[PDB]
């Protein structure tokens, strides 16, 4: 029940019905206008509280943070999720964003480092066809030649059940390359900024891709995306990389979409 | 001296010549480097230190901050001094990604938002006519709508000469409605990410603009630029948007450059 509150509230402080700086809805109030028991409601609005984004304490009550003005420390937090979590239009704007600026810093990566641009985009090919092409994570780690790096940023000990447990590697281990692709050549198109983007955001990013890259079909999808970009790379006909990043931006989030309906909880 | 010292350091943790990830060299080869006295290089290897990006020390080889893994700090903390330690191509970067994202975002808020882009553009345009046709700052202020507003933001007695506070004035508060065209154009995209991007670098934005904008030819180009924004969202042409925001960022960057 507490997540289903944090999640409401969150998504209501982004989508403006609970502005920034306004004064969140005393209590016995917003139980209904969220519709779930306030034990667990306010074992959440302390929750909230501040992982950095509500008021807290005794007299006068509590409203939301900020309105913003300037204080950048910790803005993303508690953070995110997948989206039994806030995503909202958060994660998913965040998402559109990255298919937005994509072709601006992957033309300029493949202008000026064409070089390292096929390199870096034939280097992950490789490591996700032996990712996805091993009968398991553990015979994938054993004939990588960057097993050791891979783990000290791949790891998982909350899953006990072995076949579960490396389904779930496999996931953080292609992350870890959709990543790479995108942190790489960002820093090579020769302004730092975006590559900075994705470096701020690596946390949000790690967690995001270990979900959405549970499913075979985003994998496969992502594997044909490299593909031909690097294609488009080679090729010199950086008028086709727009519509290759958003046919995928588009297919991408119909399967973010079809993970959504589709399932558990 | 120590400025140019600060900035180089800096703008070469920016380059990589001693990357995110090296550790620095002693300080009197340092000196062998590029020439000032190096009594005041710890002054501002130090001063460095307090602003964020080098630690210092034990013993040591004292290495450069991190590296990047986070802490986002807020490593704006800020030796933005305004950008002349450095616009290095920080600024430059930031501006030239400003020209990159900004089509994209304002194609969203003239497809999406037509009318109320269109609002912001006309009040900003209006506001801008105001400014550099009235008389004075002082006459400006006296006949503006929003005065009190403008004068909760917009402020400057660091310089005692009246009429050159004048012009300064003038040029923070042109800054002031740049801004305000950007970030509430970024903000009427759809995605509010734009917009907090503006709002995460309002200070640094603020600092650059002013000192840019006390150019009177900076602000006469901005002016036709926000009209043709204005024509451009009027037309329902949004084929015309990346071409227009791209002339600016040519004669701007120039400008930008000193002219
Ligand atoms: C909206 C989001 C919110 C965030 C805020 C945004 C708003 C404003 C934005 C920002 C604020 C503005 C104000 C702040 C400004 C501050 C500036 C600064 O502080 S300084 C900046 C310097 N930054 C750097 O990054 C330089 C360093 N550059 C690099 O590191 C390169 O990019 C690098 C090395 C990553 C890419 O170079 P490669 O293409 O050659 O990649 P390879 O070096 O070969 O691989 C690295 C590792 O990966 C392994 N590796 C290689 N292939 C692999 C494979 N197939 N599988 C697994 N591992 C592999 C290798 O074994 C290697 O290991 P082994 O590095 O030695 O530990
Ligand atoms: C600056 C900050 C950058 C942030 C980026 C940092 C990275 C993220 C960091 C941390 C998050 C964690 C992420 C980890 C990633 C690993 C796991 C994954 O890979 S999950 C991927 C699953 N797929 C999605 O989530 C779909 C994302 N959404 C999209 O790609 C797009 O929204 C898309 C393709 C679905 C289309 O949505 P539409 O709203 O943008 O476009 P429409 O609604 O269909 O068409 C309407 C208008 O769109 C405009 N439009 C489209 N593109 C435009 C552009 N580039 N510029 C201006 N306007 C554009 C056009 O004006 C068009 O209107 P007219 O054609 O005139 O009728
Ligand atoms: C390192 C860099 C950091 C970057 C950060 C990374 C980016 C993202 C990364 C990771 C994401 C993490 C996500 C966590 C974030 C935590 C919080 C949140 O979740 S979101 C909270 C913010 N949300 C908003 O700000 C909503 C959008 N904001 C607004 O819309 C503005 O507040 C607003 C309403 C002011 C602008 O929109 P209008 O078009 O409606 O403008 P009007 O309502 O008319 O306000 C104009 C004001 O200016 C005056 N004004 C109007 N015309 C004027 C004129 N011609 N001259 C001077 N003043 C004028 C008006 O009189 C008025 O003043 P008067 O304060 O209301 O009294
Ligand atoms: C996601 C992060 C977002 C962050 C956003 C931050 C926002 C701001 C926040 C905080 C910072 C504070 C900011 C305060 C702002 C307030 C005050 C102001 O307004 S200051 C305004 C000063 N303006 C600048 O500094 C210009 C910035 N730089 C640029 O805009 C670009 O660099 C630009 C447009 C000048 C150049 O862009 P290109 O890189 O696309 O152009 P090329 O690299 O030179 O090449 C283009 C191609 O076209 C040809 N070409 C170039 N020039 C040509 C010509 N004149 N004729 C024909 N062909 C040409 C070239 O040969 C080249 O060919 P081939 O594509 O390589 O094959």
């Amino acid at each position: 029940p507490a997540g289903f509150a944090e999640k409401y509230i969150i998504e209501s402080i982004w989508n403006g019905r609970f502005p920034p700086g306004s004064i969140l809805p005393a209590e016995r109030e917003l139980s209904e206008l969220i519709g779930v028991t306030r034990t667990t409601l306010r074992e959440v609005l302390q929750r909230l509280a501040r992982d950095g984004w509500l008021t807290i304490q005794h007299g006068k009550p509590t409203k939301v943070n900020q309105f913003m003005e300037t204080s950048g420390l910790h803005i993303l937090d508690t953070l995110m999720t997948l989206d039994a979590e806030n995503a909202t239009s958060i994660v998913e704007d965040l998402l559109a964003a990255r298919t937005n600026i994509s072709p601006i810093f992957m033309r300029y990566a493949f202008k000026l480092n064409k070089e390292s641009a096929e390199r870096i985009m034939i280097n992950v090919i490789e490591s996700c066809e032996a990712l996805v092409n091993a009968p398991s994570w553990d015979a994938f780690i054993a004939a990588s030649p960057y097993a050791e790096k891979i783990q000290q940023h791949v790891k998982e000990d909350s899953e006990k059940d072995e076949l579960k447990r490396q389904e779930i590697l496999i996931a953080k281990t292609f992350n870890f390359y959709d990543y790479m692709l995108f942190q790489r050549l960002a820093f090579h198109s020769g302004n730092q900024i975006y590559g900075l983007i994705f470096n701020g955001l690596k946390k949000l990013y790690d967690r995001v891709g270990s979900y959405y890259f549970s499913n075979p079909q985003a994998r496969e999808l992502a594997m044909e995306f490299y593909r031909q970009l690097l294609a488009v790379c080679q090729s010199g006909e950086r008028e086709h990389l727009p519509q290759v990043i958003r046919q995928y931006g588009i297919a991408s989030g119909h399967i973010w979409n079809q993970m959504k309906m589709t399932l558990p909880s």
